[PDB]
């Protein structure tokens, strides 16, 4: 259709104006005094929320232009969600802070190019003056994951220790508890996530799950839905649930089985197979071996049509995530599984490339699942202790993949790179930009609690190293001794990441967007 | 003609926009940072100023009731101009700051008059605390005029050495240097201005000048006009310049005088006799023998139709400003001056009531002189220097019968009322409302510089005594030390005046304007 | 009436406006290559104009808070044309370049104050880096006048000529030749001009020329009318034109003889008494013994009514520029005044302050005079050639007590103060935006010639000394060589006036104006 173009200033306007209203509706609900924002519920009453994640998933402006500007910065907080799984508002008040300062140097004049090399050197700089400042160990994960699950000791020792036994790397999922006590127990996960959504049939999670379902294992992508028709029938009994693992499912017989999902049954759900290429294929046998399926390869390709109950794989329970499956309990235990590891144990003796055996290593490694059983008490606690575990889990492995808390880290790292330069003016004001904006998450923290930012600001910025502003109690202290600690990993992904957008933003010259008349 | 009335909140708004749009066109010039202020010229290029009270001159809005409110305010500078003569923006920041908090209050239900109370407590508690931390020795009386003459040393001094000469309580006067250098000298002025304005034949100075006028001594009140034409005819010949010393002269003959000067010459000046009842005829006579001249009293009032020239005393020259007259070197000099001193001098002895001997002694006191001729620099700059010159004298003079600058005393004196209390909550209130504008000059001062008033404000806050911020040097230090210093004249009635002001505003339930329609 | 107020950024885009109207109007026509700009004559065929001063007369806005802003700039061309007597469109330029720059640093957030600062500086610094590029031998004064007068060798050969019989320090002028040639003798001035306009009797020069006029000669203020209508009526017969160089005549008796001028012939011409002081009345006695007329002093001041026309002093002709009046052959020659003469020249002698010698080598210097007799050309060329020597010779006395042309000399100024630094970051921003707005009027002489200003700007700036470009020849080279010269009068004086008025609307924070409506 006809299309609305905007150029330079009349672009850069727009832009602002989008990020300034998201941001600002976001940054509110910023640390111990975050303020509530009402989110307008289609039905019923109102949602009240100091999440600032919930707040910015329901941001959408009118003006197509500014909608845009919304949009490109909303994607820090997704981004900052998916990497560090925390400090998303963080994230946004600092993208806020870089784009505002930075637009305004371009309508001053300065080069676009050179401000987003300033900001980025900053940037890197900051990171590795943050590193020396600095969720490895288990005392750190367990201190976390108390955090998360309201200083509930139970929670955090639970999650350090299933970290402990599968690796803060291995699969762990959270479980019903068997009358009282805690449970864990490792018994026998990729980056794919489904293919489409609308297959999530749990919404509060965001995840699709299936309990004891057939997994069809493809080498080829399927797009033919007709030749499928077959093997879904041999589903449609015992085992209702089916997850499709095919080299990928094209939006054609992909958007068949969305529509087959609604209304009929659970249906089926589709992902992708873990890596590429020749590993792509050799990983497939691993799951497999593990399901106790046979995969349907090239020349098998045919039976793809006549694949019987017996060639598909089955599995106790799976779950798939935006961008991650886990196969809990694989049926095809010990014998099967142990000689494929096995195999792939003596591969990595077989020495030729340092790459080959990294890879391998990888896959002898995952070849199974950790189940938490939460403390059964009377039947809402052991709900509720589940519901603590399963978030103050998902945080504590965004933590893993210290610093002083309230913002002090990024102010103090910002204090030691006032001498940093660039190759010309421009770049030095983009550099002053990036240091400018490292104080927005403090002043942010402080403006909500009622109290003049600029004022404790600069009495933070006069202490020396851990030396902050405890926001809950309205003092200042040292924040490690008062308990106010913040994940180097959360904090260096908020900035990072709110530095990246900011800098495409700050290099655009153009919008495009369908014409509203 | 018809009318708009406006009650309670109504008026309140309208009165507290017009109050801003006054007070913040003027508060930018504040201090050694203040910003320029463009004010349209008629004709030509526009003016440019830093000065306060050249700006709120030009300040009318069109909103009736909005315009009401700034004139109010507008009241505080001119009521400061002609006490202190100095410290006008210093008095509108004031001002504004009361009137915002105050308005605040009574649209959050406090009690108006409860709220005023508290504000003039406050007021009258912080101005003896003001002179606590405040004029017999010359150190005195030199130190607070170099400070009154903009830290003028020379200027200081001159003031010294004439109060060392005459005294104290002598009389001194000031003007332009015959061969240039600077002149000081003691060769051998009453509280009345013009009656009525337009008498004001010199505009840049607001003030009468007669040279060689003839001077009408009467003991009634003029109202007849006719009556006075004889004498007019006489003085029409010679002495175009006349000087009406009269009881009082109605708005009758007043107003007849006033359409004569217009395009009839110089013609008269009226102002009405110092003092009042008796005392009021027994200056006259004091004036009579300066001037050479015969007062005509009651029984003579006949004689009013038929006063000669020889009547009629006379001076070298007389200038007539707001509310002050001096007679210039009078026509009757030893002699008849010295003997009239005499019998005052002798009335003193005469040992009644202390009261008598006060005022007594100030008769002789007026009629040696000592003559304060300014430094002529290029004769064009000893226009100015004579200015500065006469502002710290009279500044000096008060004085006789200095503080920390930039705002830092006012802080200082707000920190020691910080447990004042009044008969109620209101009143604790309106106390507080004080108390946070007393802090308003240092913050506007910090403003303008370009630095966080907050922050400036919070560490001056934390220092003691003459501890301040030199917003000259953007360093913090002993404001004595520095030089930078307010005499406590200029202080205090800035903040009395703004307050005054302030509690009649606040005071304020209706307000009538005639209608725009 | 009922006023409109704006302050900061939106009294700032209004200014900005204003000032590019006028400006963009008048630099179309800066250089050889100048544009022509029509001015709609009131009745008849509208004027072509390159001429800057011409089109800035006619610049006038509906937007009430615009036309402030152009006239505030036409301030910078009309004081410029006051000195210099040329270079008003490079003024004009040069002040829309630094208020463009430097508002847009205001809306950036930078300090006024501080950025006026800066500019300041960079002015100081440049003006007397103007005068190291840059008058005792008559090689220096021939050159510079040859220079002023356009280039014109003739012209700066009189100049040197007449420097040579009288002194550079002594007396010249300047009038039209009786038998055509070009003549220049030695036969046997002061700054004030009239008090008010209107006396003006030739519109065209904007002067007031007197015939055979008497000149009552006061020492004290006229005011009175009155008492001057004696002396009107002597001088009503005979010699009708009368001057009259008092001490001061003030708006009563000045508004008088204003009102009797329209209508009632001639009649009088006032202007004021030449110094202040104790030099005016010396400086009037030397007035009397010119014109052969009796000083009515103080004492004399009764005498001001029956002054007779003895007491009159008589010129042959008598002309009052806007700030200049030129008395024109006098009756008193020899004897009298060459008396005077001696008296005057045996004060020199009485060593006292080396002040005294040189206030008294200005007046024996005024009382023989080099009379310059254009050359006849046709007797309407006259004017233009006598107007192009009094020019000239105004520049060259100037000089007494050239750079590169085509705007190269700022430039060459400009680099050198590339180190140039502030207090501050806001006051190196103002230094910059000075050095910016010296490349200014190159940039539009190149502009004008159709050429691109950026290419010919780089390629002067990459060249050094007098290397500039030839915009008549479109060629590069050296300017001296070339002949493109700028007298450094025209250029540092085009230069501080507009850094000045620039300084005050960058200094600007409120416009007041009386309201449309």
């Amino acid at each position: 259709a006809a299309k609305d173009v905007k150029f330079g200033n009349d672009a850069g306007v727009k832009m602002l104006r989008g990020v300034n209203v998201l941001a600002d509706a976001v940054k509110v609900t910023l640390g111990p005094k975050g303020r509530n924002v009402v989110l307008d519920k289609s039905f019923g009453a109102p949602t009240i929320t100091k999440d600032g994640v919930s707040v910015a998933r329901e941001i959408e402006l009118e003006d197509k232009f500014e909608n845009m500007g919304a949009q490109m910065v909303k994607e820090v907080a997704s981004k900052a969600n998916d990497a560090a799984g925390d400090g998303t508002t963080t994230a946004t008040v600092l993208a806020q802070a870089i784009i505002t300062e930075g637009l305004k140097a371009v309508a001053a004049g300065m080069n676009p190019m050179d401000l987003k090399r300033g900001i980025d050197k900053a940037v890197t700089v900051a990171v590795e003056e943050l590193k020396a400042l600095s969720c490895s160990d288990s005392k750190a994960i367990a201190q976390v994951g108390t955090i998360s699950a309201n200083s509930d000791e139970t929670v955090g020792k639970l999650i350090a220790e299933a970290m402990d036994k599968v690796g803060k790397e291995g699969v762990i999922t959270v479980e019903d508890g068997t009358g009282l006590q805690d449970e864990l127990d490792v018994v026998e996960q990729f980056d794919r996530g489904y293919l489409s959504p609308y297959f999530i049939n749990k919404p509060e999670t965001g995840a699709v799950e299936l309990e004891s379902p057939f997994i069809l294992l493809a080498d080829k992508k399927i797009s033919n839905i007709r030749e499928m028709l077959p093997v879904l029938e041999a589903v449609a009994k015992a085992g209702k649930p089916l997850l499709i693992i095919a080299e990928d499912v094209e939006g054609e017989a992909l958007a068949t089985l969305v529509v087959n999902t609604m209304r009929g049954i659970v249906k089926v759900a589709a992902v992708k197979a873990p890596g590429f290429g020749d590993r792509r294929k050799a990983m497939l046998q691993d799951i497999a071996t593990l399901t106790g399926g046979t995969v349907i390869s090239e020349e098998i390709g045919m039976e793809l049509e006549k694949a019987t109950l017996e060639d598909l794989g089955q599995a106790k329970r799976v779950v798939i995530n935006k961008d991650t499956t886990t196969i809990i309990d694989g049926v095809g235990e010990e014998a099967a599984i142990q000689g494929r590891v096995a195999q792939i144990r003596q591969q990595i003796e077989e020495a030729t490339s340092d790459y080959d055996r990294e890879k391998l290593q990888e896959r002898v490694a995952k070849l199974g699942v950790a189940v938490i059983k939460v403390g059964a008490a009377t039947e809402v606690e052991m709900k509720e202790k589940k519901a603590r575990v399963e978030d103050a889990l998902h945080a504590t492995r965004a933590a893993v993949e210290v610093v002083a808390g309230g913002g002090v880290a990024l102010i103090r790292v910002a204090s030691k790179l006032a001498d940093l330069r660039g190759q010309n003016e421009d770049q030095n004001v983009g550099i002053k930009v990036a240091l400018r904006a490292m104080e927005a998450p403090l002043r942010q923290i402080v403006l909500n609690c009622g109290e003049e930012p600029s004022v404790v600001a600069n009495t933070v910025k006069g202490g020396d190293g851990n030396y902050g502003y405890n926001a809950a109690t309205e003092e200042y202290g040292n924040m490690i001794d008062m308990g106010i600690l913040d994940p180097t990993k959360v904090t260096r992904s908020a900035l990072q990441y709110a530095a990246s957008v900011a800098g495409l933003m700050i290099t655009t010259e153009c919008m495009v967007t369908d014409l509203p008349k």
